[PDB]
């Protein structure tokens, strides 16, 4: 019945990254009070904006739960944000932080891992604009694979698929290759001509390349070139997982919208072992408070 | 009038399958016999066929029949038409009527019941065949081992054997596949050296199920199966670039590859209406 640390009255779980922020507000006893969404809070977009994003979304959580906003000193907050890998961004973030009773900062992927397997050992492979694999071992340890970053890494992510798709189209445009369905679809998407791809590729970002991913999906059923990209993404996803668990000893969940759309191209032996995640990242952020720093 | 029995024969290296019917279509019997691929001897082929036929009549509760009362269609591996096939016809019993063709073509007729369409048959070997609305016929793949027969059992086996050889001499790490193949072959260097020394398409194909099994835990094997799936689709596309014809994947291997097939190809796939023996019957009609 009693709760530890009577000064802490609220438990907050925050999931933030690239496109938005999701917050789960709970009572110190575990009672789910509210759940809210807000703007993006990836650290790469700014520390001050990140907090403004998290706080504004937290402000909505209380309101939504018919409760007056509580002082920071009465709250324990765990956050899984994109950009925590960067030591410098995490520091300014922790430094610019309100006076929460307790703050636990982890990455986007770690809290997704914790939520997917309810805090129990396991692995997750997250495929979105980018990609990463995270694992929690029975001995308490944690490891990562993949997730090194956009240009060179991020295999099986949609930015990876977009880059390849764009490259194939560029090759079709200058004669190194002939056109194919994917290639024609990408050319129209881009603007319809040489100049258009040149301009488009000139200002490309991970999010822009990722917008080509759905074009690879549609084209793959009629174009062997797109089919190979999807298949390679499938193998790379498996490779991420095998590096974290060589003997397939732990449970595995495939997170991300791209992951659901890629299912048919996942190696059968890897797909067969997938399990639905028990909770989302915001849930995992809550679990962060229930463990050591 | 004279013809009282209709015979469907499907012959290859794996065996001979026969469907026996009455001139009116009534099912009389089904029987399987030994290998009758023309590559192993014309006389040997006939004796395997005739022996299987004799068995069919016996299971039909009918007395031994005379060739003159039989109409027979055969789909056998042997495309030396007018040569190996020319010989087969010459050495043939006095049937009321005989119609010869490759097992690929009868697999074709059976799959789409004589309608236009294409098939890709994966077995110890592989080949693609198509029948178009203009009555025309074409094929792709099927050039024979070892340079051809992509996506076949022998294809899969060669690569499985090569990976095992590489593991054995140090230019590759052992993996689930290589351990399986090594054990299957004899457990050591000398065993693989001996096994590969007398290797044949059928022998390599015997390794195919080892690849299928290991694919679930070995990325190497999964890659080969996926390559087979891509090669199959490639075969089909060469015969029908615009996907205007029905397509069927035939053969035991064909069915085992389902999950490794390119999704778009698999979705377009239709199942074979009848087997090769059933296509053999259609051949004589």
């Amino acid at each position: 019945r009693q709760t530890m640390n009577p000064s802490i009255r609220y438990l907050i779980g925050v999931d933030g990254g690239g496109t938005g922020t999701r917050i789960r507000l709970h009572a110190s006893d575990g009672t789910p009070l509210a759940m809210a969404e807000g703007g993006a809070s990836a650290l790469s977009q700014g520390i001050a904006k990140s907090w403004q994003a998290v706080l504004s979304t937290l402000e909505a959580a209380f309101q939504q739960a018919g409760l007056p906003a509580a002082p920071a000193s009465a709250c324990a907050i765990g956050l899984g944000l994109s950009g925590v890998h960067n030591r410098q961004w995490a520091g300014e973030f922790e430094s610019q932080a309100p006076g929460f009773a307790r703050l636990s900062l982890a990455t986007d992927g770690y809290t997704t891992l914790l939520g997917a397997h309810g805090g129990q050992p396991g692995i997750i492979v997250a495929l979105g604009t980018g990609s990463i694999g995270e694992a929690l071992y029975p001995d308490g340890s944690h490891r990562e694979a993949g997730g090194w970053g956009y240009p060179s890494g991020d295999e099986a992510s949609g930015a990876w698929l977009g880059q390849r798709a764009a490259q194939l189209t560029q090759m079709a445009l200058d004669g190194r290759h002939s056109h194919s369905p994917l290639t024609r679809a990408v050319l129209d998407f881009v603007g319809g001509d040489w100049q258009a791809m040149m301009a488009w590729n000139g200002r490309a970002t991970p999010a822009q390349f990722a917008r080509l991913a759905p074009l690879v999906l549609s084209a793959a059923r009629v174009d062997p070139e797109a089919d190979a990209l999807l298949r390679q993404a499938g193998e790379d996803a498996w490779a991420i997982a095998r590096a974290l668990d060589p003997q397939d000893e732990l449970p595995v969940a495939l997170c991300g919208g791209l992951g659901q759309a890629l299912r048919d191209w996942l190696p059968p032996g890897f797909r067969q072992r997938l399990v639905a995640p028990q909770g989302d990242s915001a849930q995992g952020a809550l679990l962060l408070l229930q463990r050591p720093s």
